[PDB]
RNA sequence: GGGAGUGAAGGAGGCUUCGGCCGCGAAACUUCACUCCC
């Protein structure tokens, strides 16, 4: 694909035949994140599973040791004293079904959204099609839906991430910012990798982490050894 | 070796001959995968 000079340059910096260590990679990050903003670091792993087999779906969440160095605007749809509990946990905008029409008018000033199970009827059906493209819709297996809404909200704002393999058997997640210190990123990179392994399916066949990579928003990639 | 599509992820910037072009919509761009084609 037609690349820019900025990127053609980044290519000369990494060796595609070399399997870098989690730490070597963590040091390249700075030298690759040359876009005109604080690029995000990410890890991509091709998983030894059968995406078609519902029970071999790698899906979960995990807390990162050094956050995502990113501010997360969480919205909280709720019912009862739960509202008070959400406001307490630290959500940016708390509310009830009313939020539903507010969003149907064009309000998308949030990054995340959580909700108590008892509002999901209205939230599910109504906000379903408008929130669906951005992957904003609250879900139980996503960790976005729970009565312990303050704990869920507390967690997100602390740099907790989600991860679900895609239909091709690959899984991806952000693990920090290019501004992070080399080793902080590394702690974060091992964290996510360990999260994946603790979610290896029972009937999963063969080598689980077939490959694992490190990259930034606009830079190239470097294959790493998951156990470094 | 190159041209593309599809999925997921990251993403508010990306490219430029400096004329502007593209993107902040799912959409630019980039990554890992699933295919098509030359
Ligand atoms: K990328």
């Amino acid at each position: 694909p037609k690349h820019g000079k900025r990127y053609r340059a980044l290519l000369e910096k990494v060796d595609p035949n070399k399997i870098y260590t989690i730490d070597e990679a963590a040091h390249l990050v700075k030298e690759l994140a040359t876009a005109k903003f604080d690029e995000t670091v990410e890890v991509h792993a091709k998983l030894g599973i059968d995406p078609r087999r519902s029970d071999q779906n790698v899906r979960g969440t995990v807390s990162l040791p050094h956050g995502l160095g990113k501010q997360v605007r969480v919205l909280a749809i709720a019912k009862g004293e739960k509202i008070k509990e959400a406001e307490e946990a630290g959500a940016d905008y708390v509310g009830g079904e009313e939020i539903i029409q507010k969003i149907l008018d064009g309000w998308m000033d949030f990054d995340a959204v959580v909700a108590t199970p008892d509002v999901m009827g209205a939230v599910g059906s109504k906000l379903g099609r408008i929130l669906g493209p951005r992957g904003l819709l609250p879900n139980p297996k996503a960790g976005t839906v729970g009565f312990n809404i303050g704990e869920i909200i507390r967690e997100i704002k602390a740099g907790r991430i989600e991860f679900r393999n895609d239909k091709t058997g690959a899984i991806h997640a952000p693990v920090g910012k290019a501004s992070f210190p080399p080793e902080k990123l590394a702690d974060n990179i091992r964290a996510f990798i360990r999260a994946l392994e603790a979610h290896k399916p029972e009937g999963a066949k063969g080598t689980f982490l077939r490959s694992v990579y490190v990259t930034t928003t606009m830079g190239p990639s470097v294959r790493i050894n998951p156990h470094s």
